[PDB]
């Protein structure tokens, strides 16, 4: 019982689970190897290491075993059998908003709540996801896109599961914010989860380049935010960045992420197929092009995204540009010799 109380999971390598988590305010960690030691429960673990490094457990006076309660059903309710859309996608944008938080143009610019509705988000900002797209669940008429009016319909359905899993006996992270808190934080959740939703890139994106016309700064760099409103547009796109932070990585970690979403972009081709649909752009493992259709992805929707943060936060996020673009470096070197999917 006291390596849970020490990482909120069992784990039969405290060490190396420890040492791993040396590197949790770092954009370098590996949340492979965390998922290695930790009998596969990253979002549990990653999350209870946050919690603790930002005393939000303390602040919000949230029991750290309801917190372990709530957090294990909430991995639970991702599918293992997803390839990319799985816990471990979620710990990692948890872990990449947490980093992103610390940034030093952003610092002192957020509330406590604020910080604790977006690591929140990104926890809970793919619950229950079936590994098929918002596109495809339109076409075959499924439930979900009837239940939700075809809008956002995957990113209204990880609110739902997210929140409703809090009403679950001895699941109540919540109990102790005062009523104004737990308001305020469910509309800052809701808009940032919502914010994930990929045909929102486009006018997130030009919101975004908007403040950064109009950003202003301290002598010292740190960026000025006028009210509310400013402040929930920068975070609504901090969660977008982290969720879009795969190819900002070392290569080795990026790598492992592509293999996972074409896994998956694979298996729903596959569905599309055994009922006679038209397979959809990236989901034909036969006419598939890995490295070009990354090299598109960074070039048309991630670098474009990542540029612009840059700009807001600058310096400070530059060497993730740098990895970035060398990253696009490597998948143009080996490519053998989308945007309706972003936009509307
Ligand atoms: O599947 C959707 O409809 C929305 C979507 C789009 C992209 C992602 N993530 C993602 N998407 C791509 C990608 C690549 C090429 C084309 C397209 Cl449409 C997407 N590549 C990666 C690499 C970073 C691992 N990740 C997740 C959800
Ligand atoms: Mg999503
Ligand atoms: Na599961
Ligand atoms: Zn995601």
């Amino acid at each position: 019982h006291m390596s849970i109380s020490r990482f909120g999971v069992n784990t039969e390598n405290e060490d190396h689970l420890a040492k791993e988590l040396e590197d949790l305010n770092k954009w370098g960690l590996n949340i492979f190897n965390v998922a290695g030691y930790s009998h596969n429960r990253p979002l549990t673990c990653i999350m209870y290491a946050i919690f603790q490094e930002r005393d939000l457990l303390k602040t919000f006076r949230i029991s750290s075993d309801t917190f372990i309660t709530y957090m294990m059903t909430l991995e639970d309710h991702y599918h293992s059998d997803v390839a990319y859309h799985n816990s471990l996608h979620a710990a990692d944008v948890a872990q990449s908003t947490h980093v992103l938080l610390s940034t030093p143009a952003l610092d002192a610019v957020f509330t406590d709540l604020e910080i604790l509705a977006a690591i929140f988000a990104a926890a809970i900002h793919d619950v229950d996801h079936p590994g098929v797209s918002n596109q495809f669940l339109i076409n075959t008429n499924s439930e979900l896109a009837l239940m939700y009016n075809d809008e956002s319909v995957l990113e209204n359905h990880h609110l739902a599961v997210g929140f409703k899993l809090l009403q679950e006996e001895h699941c109540d992270i919540f109990m102790n914010l005062t009523k104004k808190q737990r308001q305020t934080l469910r509309k800052m959740v809701i808009d940032m989860v919502l914010a994930t939703d990929m045909s929102k890139h486009m006018s997130l994106l030009a919101d975004l380049k908007t403040m950064v016309e109009t950003k202003k700064v301290t002598s010292s760099g740190v960026l000025l935010l006028d009210n509310y409103t400013d402040r929930i547009q920068v975070l609504r796109n901090m969660v977008h960045c982290a969720d879009l932070s795969n190819p900002t990585k070392s290569l080795e970690l990026y790598r492992q992420w592509t293999d996972r979403i074409m896994e998956e972009f694979f298996q729903q081709g596959d569905k599309e197929r055994e009922r006679g649909m038209e397979i959809s752009p990236m989901c034909d493992k036969h006419t598939a092009s890995v490295e070009k259709s990354q090299v598109g992805f960074i070039d048309y929707i991630v670098h474009p995204l990542w540029e612009t943060w840059a700009d807001l936060v600058q310096p400070d996020a530059q060497d993730i540009l740098d990895t970035l673009e060398d990253n696009r470096n490597w998948y143009q070197s080996m490519i053998p010799q989308l945007m309706e999917k972003f936009q509307f």
